[PDB]
């Protein structure tokens, strides 16, 4: 992370344990269920790339998580590197394995700011993404409404999958809007098809309350 | 957040990423339930607008939620400029969109302060209980108690459905008048009957404790 | 750890009671799990002798791994010594019993820096995977997927038990790719191998999605 | 202007008769309809004889269109009915294509007509593309074709096609053809596939 | 610019519903899709009723074939989605196809469709040249020719196909005819092999 001084002078501070442990905690527990980008934004907060690279350690646990992590580190550190040939931060820089700890300081505290922890924690998301991806248990197709379960449970489990899917936005509301209800049980489906085609989510929840 | 700097000088403090993964994991573990709006008014506490746009960030994993969200704060914002034609915040300043960090600050600070804060506070909150009112897994005229439920549990379920169903307070009041004692088992409802109108919660708990 | 003091100079800084009971909590929690290494690594950062040795104290409950962690503490600073016969750390100053903190301090703060900190942390590190391959519930060729179980769970526990078997990497490239392999269910296996051989992970799982 | 020719009528009525209502009368309509007038696109829909459900559903779409195009716009120009034909002269027809520049009055109304027939042929698909799945015994070919042909029935964006394409064509189809196609794996070809699922 | 004829689209509709697949298909679509621009080939392609796998396969294959277009050459240039003629307008096809030198797109769109008419046949031969053999009452001069008709599906390499001639159809033979063929020997044409074998 960034401070400021008692002067006011920015300089580096560390990223604290607790934090790494609760990153050690969502990489080990959740088992990259969709919800952990959401908690690796909050838990790199502020971050530099040499803290980044503090979580990238323990997520190198996975061999294979780790390894399309890497992948996707170094493509996309190619492609700055093509798009853009204290010196200028290349793409190793942003990955934060040449580039020493003052660089990214100042590239931070530049004015205007060098976004070298937002783009290097971009391109993370995006590897991030990718094992989610991988480890999704089913596909949307295989998400299906119980006879009795509830419809809150079962659009809870749909836009879960959706989240893990990462298609096309429109493939996403093209999805949100059809399969849900083509998916639902058939007394809740009986429903769903009355309302009739765009009726909002809330509509949606709201005339299916209790149900089953 | 805003606090003192060693001369004295207000100024913005960074929301720690703890909290920010704590409130990560109340939107996603909790599936909106009634509980998440205390916990996120704890959370929240002396947030700026942008600070409440961070959090809002984590919140819009979820596409009807956040576009709920972001619905009700446009609404707000648009109620507030028709009321309300450093600048005086307008709409998009509260929303936290226009208006930059050292305005947020000033207005905060000012003499009186311009409570920037907790009036988009208000309208996040007044959008999470619209959330909240989807979720709701059950009405409150579908919450019965068991034929062995012990009373307290059955009352504990009828609160927490009465806090998610946002109804009007004097319904709210005649609600936990007549429809709690209506709901309950036969076996508890004789006493509760028995006990008459008008029997406060604490008769009404002490009375029935363990009849079931 | 190490923090600056107001007016800079290096000071040792007390590893707070909050990281000490979440120490406490994976050791006696987790019984030893393969995440325990990434969390005590996350929890320990930046630790200086003296606080390893209190983690040690905490992990001092178990007779057989404290008494396994201590001989291999030993054995690496018979090594130390072996390898390198304020005054040049020794194998117990690197162990921190006979080096006092201000050594410690001094060493980690030296320019170039001495990572005595980090060099007894590994130290820490492999006598800990010691103690990890023992309590592993079942050997690797004892995990088989179910019949029904999704491959990702299967996928899941195999990385596990590979983690905590800690086995030769020319061994571990080939387990993962052949013995994963050959332990999938008849269902699983045959799309497997029909997979061919050299298929990436990635291949796998997006194969076999929701087979089961 | 030239009048409509006997046979390109003929066509047009028999097409529409014999077909009912399949995708392929999207391009028909509009490779008969080519470069035709108000009047003559009048002239086609009244011809049919059959299907007087579909004719209610095209005239509706056409004059919700009508309705629409009156409320974005209030030689005199065109008004919703001027386009449909409803009230405009055949001179008047001629004119807004003979005038210089053009608006072409003729191309509005047939894209309404197209829309309408969308409308009408996914009506008339007899089940859904997430319903369309294989039967226990059906031929790949037979199942892929009629896969395909409730696809190009369904009218929806083409981002969607390419990923119901990717996705549900696999997906849908019985688990003995279903494992074949896993084994030859994404990004395959709809060649390969059949090739391989010959049996 | 002349649209294409409604009395040709409506005889290529005709002859590939009674034809299938079948080997004449090309020849034929080659006819009558003379001079043709890429939007009167989207219209003969797209007026085709049924066989929608073929139908994606052709459009598979002319995708590919617009991507390998584009790799190879990078008013404005036509493209391959130009030459397709999904995206590039009809009055920029007319332009192309006006404009000297010509960039003929609508002779490679046809050749593009012609590979695809090709691997379709291939696919869609009903049987395996290996599998027609003579019956043992069915006369040479239909054994022969639906062996020639599966020949052509099969569309082999000559040199193969002289073998195959030379060697399978012999072999093939009923054992009546069998005789004879072996006892007229190598060398031999098809008129020989057919007129040495009637009875």
């Amino acid at each position: 992370p960034i401070v400021q001084n008692l002067q006011g002078q920015m300089v580096h501070q560390a990223i604290s344990p607790r934090t790494l442990n609760a990153w050690v905690k969502v990489v080990e527990e959740k088992a990259f269920s969709p919800e952990v980008i959401p908690m690796f934004s909050a838990l790199s907060e502020g971050a530099t790339p040499q803290d980044l690279n503090t979580m990238l350690n323990t997520v190198g646990g996975h061999q294979a998580a780790m390894q399309m992590l890497k992948e996707t580190i170094n493509e996309e550190a190619a492609e700055w590197d093509r798009l853009h040939p204290m010196r200028e931060p290349r793409g190793s820089d942003i990955a934060g394995t040449t580039s020493t700890l003052q660089e990214q300081i100042g590239w931070m505290t530049h004015n205007p700011p060098i976004p070298v922890g937002e783009i290097y924690k971009r391109w993370i998301i995006l590897g991030l993404n990718k094992i989610v991806r991988m480890y999704s248990p089913t596909s949307i197709l295989d998400i299906r409404q119980g006879p009795k379960e509830p419809f809150r449970d079962y659009v809870d489990r749909f836009y879960k999958t959706l989240r893990a899917e990462q298609a096309s936005q429109e493939v996403k509301n093209w999805m949100t809007e059809t399969l849900l209800v083509q998916n639902a049980n058939p007394d809740c489906k009986t429903i769903l098809k009355a309302l009739g085609p765009g009726a909002t989510l809330e509509e949606m929840m709201t005339a299916c309350q209790g149900v089953g």
